């Protein structure tokens, strides 16, 4: 969990934060099996259109 929180903070702050804030996102991300890059992908355009 410490490595990916790691790699999302190297990617961006806001990935991050989003993390920290939903760790249910982060275990349901992880349970899908998807990747670090998609899912912050997706964690950054939703933020985008907020």
């Amino acid at each position: 969990m410490a490595g990916l929180l790691r790699f999302l903070l190297s990617k961006g702050r806001a990935l991050y934060n989003w993390a920290k804030s939903h760790v249910g996102k982060v275990w349901e991300w992880l349970k899908s099996g998807a990747t670090y890059e998609q899912i912050k992908e997706w964690i950054e355009n939703a933020l985008g259109w907020r």
